[PDB]
This record gives structure tokens, sequence and C-alpha cells, in this order.
């Protein structure tokens, strides 16, 4: 909600409220989603300012306060800032930003981002350039300098974040992402690639020097459908878990599928059907095992802007005797969202 | 403060900066509120959305910020979601809301549950239905589907939280309240029982396989004054600790009464009398003893509804050799408060 | 940004979202500030009620969350509370307020707090009374219950805190400050005494019953242009570490310098130029030996009161074989703020 707009200063306060629970069987853990209440809330701002006509400068904090845990002293458990940076836009030359945020291949995976509650499953955290992450510099230009209408890129500067942990630390890398809209079709390309940290290259699993990451997405938007395909892959990069053995490190290869169909309907339903498979190839001591599997089905109904309430269905097609561990159980999850 | 109110949506957005101090006497336990420093600040937001004129969505996440740790490692010490939960309003049908709230039981227990600083002792967090609990879906009806002006009720669905602590945990549940207002007079009942997690039935403290808690209340709230009183009894529910032994668990049997009269002087004062009383029965090794038995005198200042002061002195009557280890020192506190 | 004013009262909501990268060499701990991403937001609210025409109430509460963790288990490291108090401020008596702020003594230190990153170095925070600590009350006049323009003083009574750290607890303590300031040019004095808590007094450095702290101030700040100095000195307070052996506790003494320079050009530009120095002497088994010994170079360009950017440069003077350890290389610290 823009609580502040003046003298060329906007601030945007924004926040949601969301009641959610998931429904397995188990003890939520051969499952997809897990088991049990997930409430949680996020709060942010969005600033924006006018230097000028041309300039702009942008600023832009998220944070995620769980809503599940007890007021003891697991109280914080899940707690913790999305996004945190800040930046500038001139005119045509293109807007620069420094901080935590968005990874530039996840320029091409937020295409089939849009499930009602799960999806986006390859777009990890803290996991070099996919999901958000610590430390990155991004150079994003539009319409090639103004003089292509539709045409964009960025370049993403990847600074080391040496971390305890090998799941989420990495060395310098760099990325970029190309990308075309035109009439309701959008295509982009990304790309990024980057060193590992000695502590990464300590793990079982996965064996190189380089994280690549690459991903390709087609979609169509317009007319009240959405229709989506991601495809990508990625070398040593991926984390994965051996929960027999409790090995854990990064594939060393992964080709992953995401593909997505939603209708709007006018009185404010959105059914959603997709699809998504993520697999594993060459896991030393394993072979070739797949991470994610599963059909979707969902609806989302918008009371208005503010509220909204869904049901997301995953049939999860893992099967029983996955070798790495992965959970074969279907999840069901309902919530209920007030945002502003 | 109603920061935002547009296009049906209407956003509160509130806060509170408590300076306040404890004296007690001692190193300060054996002392009924501790002893030092215990500021503390809190944030919260409100929203409510107007979806039509039959039906309203609204949501609320509230948080507490200790004041009183330092800004080393320990700086988180005390931090936490009080609430956040989003929900669903309709003409004279009901509401229905799901996610981190007040239980059940605390519909007659908040009553009493207006002193100063102290009071509301048997109202704890997370135990079952008589403080904030998480993963309830709550159903509220007012006035009898608009039928009967003043008769309302509550009916609570608690979800199993297996937590990493039995203090903290519980099983499925389900409780009600029912509560009658009128010309000033208020009357309410309220019960709810649980399943206890397997954690809880191994403390050395209690046996019982379900966890039950009720109370009753009874108010008069007009023309300035405010006297209130409760009476509420438990099965397996009030966690107790055995300072001596350092063993744990729940009261086999706690029989629980709060007493509590208030005036509200025109100029600002409100003058606080307050007694109370709560004691376990058949604990295992010890017997028959107090958790908690004081006598209260209190004032808050008003300046406006901004600022106030206040001070709280509980004459605490536990006695010394209490067989438990309950402390039984009187405790007083000055706070100063600022809230928006 | 004053997002409320009716009725009264008036609050004002602000934050920033800092975009900061800090440049060492090494491992980045020979060098001064350290090294990476250091990305930070702030979130706060400043609360002010006119209870009447002579009577002002007030509330603050500003928090820090950092913006270069990851999102796994370690995510709130560095998050905290800088700030959370409340007070009344009446005519010309004066204002008074209780809660977690800046000790008496930085009323002078503040003078030269002013590089664009750095800077600020004897100002530690819960350290007696140089920067932020828990638990004070404070009482503030200005100039001389309104009979001499410029003069004004405070005097803040700082209660114990046994904190689990000798470095963050403290026992009570009183300080004061008198300051005059006219037509540009502001003169200081503070000073604080204290006990020490008994695990302070059981540190291998340092030895003592009490902390004591003083610093003066000269400024002259006016006509765009900022020069200033501070020179004070300490005995028992002060935290220090001992790489090599890893011991810990308070210099015996130190002597500290900061002098400043700054010129505001009016297209945007602040060019600083800074010196500092502190010198602890008669350290148990070391000597005399400098803890901080920098020149700094910087620049802030203000694109307006909401964006800005910055570098700075220390030149460390610290050198090599410093018998405690301290780090002797550069750094340079190039930031981008978006506040409100």
């Amino acid at each position: 909600a823009e609580i502040y707009n003046k003298d060329g200063n906007k601030v945007d306060l924004y926040g949601k409220a969301v009641g959610l629970h998931y429904f397995s069987k188990g003890n939520g853990e051969n499952s997809y989603g897990g088991n049990g209440d997930m409430t949680y809330a996020r709060l942010g701002f969005k600033g924006e300012t006018q230097i000028n006509s041309d300039l702009t400068g942008y600023g832009q904090w998220e944070y995620n306060f769980q809503g599940n845990n007890s007021e003891g002293a697991a109280a914080q458990t899940g707690n913790k800032t999305r996004l945190a940076f800040a930046g500038l836009k001139y005119a045509d030359v293109g807007s620069f930003d420094y901080g935590r945020n968005y990874g530039v291949v996840y320029d091409a995976l937020g295409y089939t981002d849009m499930l009602p509650e799960f999806g986006g499953d390859t777009a990890y955290s803290d996991d070099f350039f996919v999901g958000r992450v610590g430390g990155v510099a991004t150079y994003r230009n539009s319409n090639f300098f103004g003089l292509v209408d539709g045409l964009n890129f960025a370049v993403q500067y990847l600074g080391k974040n040496e971390r305890d942990t090998a799941r989420r630390s990495n060395g310098d890398g760099v990325g970029g992402s190309i990308s075309y809209e035109y009439e309701g079709f959008g295509i982009v390309g990304a790309y990024g690639a980057a060193d590992r940290t000695n502590l990464q290259e300590a793990q079982p699993l996965g064996n190189g020097k380089k994280a690549e990451q690459w991903a390709t997405g087609l979609k169509y938007d317009a007319n009240n459908i959405y229709l989506a395909a991601n495809y990508g892959e990625t070398r040593n990069a991926t984390p994965i878990t051996n929960k027999f053995t409790n090995t854990s490190g990064f594939a060393n290869k992964t080709q992953d599928v995401l593909l997505v169909a939603q209708y709007q309907f006018d009185f404010g339903l959105r059914p959603s059907i997709a699809y998504t498979k993520s697999k594993a190839k060459d896991v030393e001591g394993i072979g070739d095992v797949d991470l994610v599997n599963y059909f979707e089905v969902g609806a989302t109904y918008y009371f208005n802007k503010n509220m909204s309430t869904y049901v997301d269905y995953i049939i999860n097609q893992i099967d029983s005797d996955n070798k790495l561990g992965v959970g074969s159980d279907d999840t069901v999850a309902v919530g209920i969202v007030y945002q502003f």
C-alpha cells in the first residue's frame, strides 16, 4: 500500500498474513510438502525517488516472519530477509542495483514460478543464480537503449560468499539473460557460471571447480490465459541429500523441465494445471535419480486485490524406491491470504 | 494508526515503545516478576478489505521486539510473533479465521486480564486454549445469526503441533465458548479439551491422555467502573516446574480464581485492585501447592490515547516454603508507554 | 517519512536499504573493516503526541536487519534493536526518557561520528556510556530552563545489566554532559563512571572496580564547513582482545583522539578527511599498544534527501607487529543508499 508520496519520493509499505495448512500422510516426510500448520507473514517496503526526469533511485527490503513457531526459544525459526537492495535507474541507459536479490537465471525460471503455493522447485535460495542470492550487482537494460521495443538483457556479477555451509556459499561468478517479448509472447535465455568455494569442493557428492546453470523460457500471457514452459540444465550447482547415507553435495548434472497452464475467470477463479520433473544424472554412487517429479492441480479464488483463497494439490510421481530418499507422497495445501 | 484507507481496503499500522523497569529484591528470582530493565517494543498491522456489503476479509500480524538485550549474539532473546492470522466475515453468518491466535478459553480469561503490567497469570502462551496458540481455526458467531442481540458463541479447532518441547506442543483438540452481554453485564463460559502429544506424556509430572481447561467469567463494565471475576479449572494442562528437583510437566489439576476492580477517573487515572490465586492439586510427590497467590494494587495515568504511565505492585502471598519453589517476593513495576 | 499526523499525534515511519560492499586484501582480517558484502536495512518509528501546549510524549524504536546472511539457519546474524525508549518533554523544565538509548558520553563523541561509513570507533555499543546502552534513564535540559540560550546539560542514570558476557554487562553508574553552542561554535564535556560486574572483574585484562569514560568536543558547523575534534580518556572501560593469546577484557586506560573536516558542495558532494588514534596504556603483559590509528578520505554524493552514494577509504596506520593483533590493512567501502 502506497503510504507515502511527497516531494518526488514515493514509499510503498507492503505485507501479507497467510493462514496456511498442509495435508499429507505419514509422519510427513515421505510427502512432498510436509505436513501441518505453515502460517506466515511478510513485511516489506519499496521506495522510489525521482532525482530528476531521467534519474531514479529505489530501494527494497522484504522480510519473512514464520507464523507456526511457539513463543519459546524456537520462536525465530524460518525468519529471514528475502530481499534487501538499492539502485539507480537512468533514462534509457539502464538500471544498476546492488544487494540481496534474485539471480539472473531466475529471469527465466520465474515464467513457471506461478503455482498457488508450490512450484518454482528449481529456483532454490542461496544457490548461485537461480533464486535469491546475497551480494549481486545487477545491470539491466530494457528495449536495447530505447532502440528496440521489447528486447531486454541483463548482466549480473556475483561475489564470493564464503558461508558456514557448503549449501549456501558461492565463489565469484557472472551471469546474463537475454529476453524478447511481443504481443503476449515472451522468450528468454539465461546463463550464469561461478567458482565453487573450497568447502563446496569437499562434499562427497559432485565433482568440479565451476558451477553452471542455464534455463530457457517460453510463454503466452494474454487474453486471460497463461501457458508457460521452462527447460534448463545445471552442472555442479543443485544441492542434493542422500537421506539413507546422510551424505550431501551438488548434483553433477540436472535436466529440468517445468510446464504451466492457467486460466483467469473474470469472476475470480484461476484454475492451474502444472507439471514438473527435475532429474540428477551421474550421481556418485546412485546413477540417474529423480529429485522432483509431479503433476499439480489447484485453484485460487480472488475476492479482490487484498483477499484470496487457494488449494494446491501435488500428485507426486516420485516413486517409493527413489534411490536418494526423495519422498513420494502427495501433499494438499489450503491457504487464506490477506495482503496490502 | 490507520495509515491507509482506499478502495475498500483499510490498513492500521500499530505499535508501542514501552520503557519499563521492575523492582524486586534478591538476586530476583525469589520474586514474582523478576528484576531490572524490561523495556520492549511491539509492531503490528491490522488489515480489512470490504469484498462487498456482506463480505469482509481481514488479516493481522503482531510482533514483539525485546528492548533489554545487548547488540551482541543474545540480541534476539524474547523476540517473537504473537499473532499471525487471516479470515473472512460474512454478514450475520459469522467469521472464520485461521492462524496463530488466542485460544477459545481466553474468551473467558480475558475478563480479568487487565492489570497495568501483571495479571492474566493463567492465560499462558502455547498452552492448548487459554493463551495465544498456533494452528487454530476459529468460527465465531455474534448475536446468534442476527436473531438474539448480545448472545455470541464460537467453536475452535486446534491442530496437533508436535514441537521440540513438551511445554509448547499439543495434539488435536476442540473448544467452544458461549457468552451473553447485556447493559454492562457480561457472562461467559468456555471449554476446550485436547489430546496430549507423546512427549507431553513422558514428563515426570502429571498423568493422562487428554488436556482440559474451562473457565467462567462475570463482569460489570459501565459507568467508568470495571469489576470482573474469573473462575476456572484445568486437568493435565498447566505447565509446572519443580525448582528443587528441576522436574517439569503439567499440573494434574488446577483451580483458578481471578478478581479485578478498577475505576476510571475522567482526568486520566485508573486505580486497580486485583486478587489472584491459582493452585495445583495432586501433584505427583508434592500434594497441594500454590502456583500463583497475590494481591495487586496499581495505577495507570492516561495522558491521552497515545501516552500513559503506570505502576504495578504485586503483594505476593506465596509463602516462602512453597514446595515447588515458587518465589515469594513482591515485585513493583514502573512503565512509560508511547503507542500509536 | 511522516506517515501519520492527526489529533495531536504524529508518527514518522523510517528506514533504509543500504547496498554496501567492502574491499580489503587477505583473508580480511588483517584489514580494518573486513571484506565482502555488508548490505543491510534499517526500520524504525519515531512517535510524538502533543498532550498539551507545554507537554509532549514521544517514543522511538529502530531495528537493524542484516542483508548479507543466507536464508538458512544463520539468517538472523547481526539482527538487533538499536534503540527502544519512550519519554516526556515538558515546556522548559526538561525531557526525561527511559529505555535502550545513547549513553551520555556519546553526547561528545557524536561530534566526530560523521564519516560516510567508518569513524566513531570509540563509541562502542553496550559499553557503559559511549554508545547505545540498555536501561538508561536520561534527563536532558536545554537553554538552562529557558534562561540561557544555547547552554544545555543532561544527567543519566545507568542500571546494572548483568549479561551473559563481560563485554556487554555493566553495574550501576551515573553520567552527565554539559554543552554550549553559539553561532556555529559548539563545545561539550561529558563524563560517566560505573560499577563493573563480577564477571567483568574476572577477566584477565584490566584491573579495577569502576568504569570511567570522559570526552571533550569542539566543533565549527556553519557555512557548509564541518570541522570537529574529540579528545577523551577511559579507565577500565574499552573492550580489548589479544588475538595471539585469545585473552580479553578492558583496557586499563585509553587516550582517544578524533578529528574531522568536511565540506558540503551545493551540487551534492561532501568530501571528508578524518584522522583517528586510540591507544591503550598499561595493558597487562603488553604495555602501550594502539587499538585504532588511521587516516580516512571519503566522499558522499547526495542525489537528494532520499538517495546517495559513497566511498570510504581507511589508510590504516596501525603497524604490522601490533602487539595485540590489531589488523593493519586498509579497507575501502562503497555503498548505495535509499532512505525514507
